[PDB]
């Protein structure tokens, strides 16, 4: 499949509960939820290589990886981690993360292209799954 596109968020669920697991205090959780309503994802896919730019109104970052090749990024709350992405099916990829220093909750993310043209992203911390849904601009 082709994940390439400028993706705009239409739905976001359980993001506050995810940040709670990660230790973010309540006021910052509420503002982070508000920031997620301007969450946009720009993807350029070339084969198994992905160039991803994620952004909100005041913050943007780039995540570049090749499936099956370890890279370094951060968890959603900003802890550095080592990451590895694998395919789970034709249209879905899964990323397992391991903290680079210290310990913490078990975190991961997934990306899936649906047959209706939506992009579904999930982020997981231990038992809590946050789900975000996007459509192409
Ligand atoms: C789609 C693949 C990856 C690795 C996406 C990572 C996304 C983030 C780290 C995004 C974090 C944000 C959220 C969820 C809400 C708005 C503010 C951020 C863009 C920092």
């Amino acid at each position: 499949p082709n994940f390439s596109g400028n993706w705009k968020i239409i739905r976001s669920e359980n993001f506050e509960e995810l940040l709670k697991v990660l230790g973010v205090n309540v006021m910052l959780r509420k503002i982070a939820v508000a920031a997620a309503s301007k969450y946009a994802v720009e993807i350029k896919q070339e084969g198994d290589t992905f160039y991803i730019k994620v952004s909100t109104t005041v913050y943007t970052t780039e995540i570049n990886f090749k499936v099956g090749e370890e890279f370094e990024e951060q968890t959603v709350d900003g802890r550095p981690c080592k990451s590895l992405v694998k395919w789970e099916s034709e249209n879905k990829m899964v990323c397992e993360q391991k903290l680079l220093k210290g310990e913490g909750p078990k975190t991961s993310w997934t990306k899936e292209l649906t047959n209706d043209g939506e992009l579904i992203e999930t982020m997981t911390a231990d038992d809590v799954v946050c789900t975000q849904v996007f459509v192409r601009e």
